[PDB]
């Protein structure tokens, strides 16, 4: 029984302990493992969007499935427990949310735009942040002015136009901020 025949798996933003567990179980399941992001990679297991590997997959590898860290351990346990593994291999259930680990704040944006943006952020696995804090990942700004904008620059927080959100959603992955800079 080799369920994951044809699968080539790579990890990013995963701790060594879980990474070893993943590589071990994935190999048992019949998959190939890669330390480097090579061409034959089919599945990227990610714990963050803010890595060279994730960014590469986002801009150049639309064919690659971005997976959550819990995919392999769950699939492996189901295998061992004698459960019948259906065609799909729990991939769809364990696809990483598009805005995983994104913490989105807004400025210079009115209603009902503000309400609609929050709607799509929550729907796609992100966190909405009414006030700006240092752990905010993206500030969506209508204009380049005001207290939030200035603190965003000072703290080196991504400042993007709303198109960042729409195209990240379309792509099913977080896109890099410079493509959506304010003019
Ligand atoms: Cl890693
Ligand atoms: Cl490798
Ligand atoms: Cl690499
Ligand atoms: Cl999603
Ligand atoms: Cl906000
Ligand atoms: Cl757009
Ligand atoms: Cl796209």
């Amino acid at each position: 029984s080799k369920p994951l025949k044809g699968f080539v798996i790579c990890c990013t933003s995963i701790d060594l302990k879980q990474r070893t567990e993943i590589s071990t179980k994935a190999t048992k399941l019949g998959a190939a493992y890669r330390s480097d992001f090579t061409k034959d990679v089919t599945h990227l297991i990610a714990g963050d969007f803010d890595t060279p590997k994730y960014k590469f997959a986002a801009k150049s590898r639309p064919d690659i499935k971005i997976m959550s860290s819990e995919w392999i351990p769950v699939l492996y346990e189901s295998w061992v427990q004698g459960e019948d593994l259906d065609d799909g291999l729990l991939v769809d259930k364990h696809l990483l949310p598009t805005l995983f680990k994104c913490r989105v704040c807004l400025t210079n944006i009115g209603q009902p735009e503000r309400s609609r943006i929050e709607n799509y952020v929550l729907k796609h696995g992100g966190t909405f942040c009414p006030d700006l804090t240092r752990d905010v990942t993206h500030l969506i700004a209508g204009t380049s002015s005001g207290r939030k904008y200035e603190y965003a620059l000072k703290w080196k927080i991504n400042v993007v136009c709303v198109e960042w959100l729409w195209q990240s959603i379309q792509r099913n992955a977080v896109l890099e901020p410079q493509y959506f800079q304010l003019d």
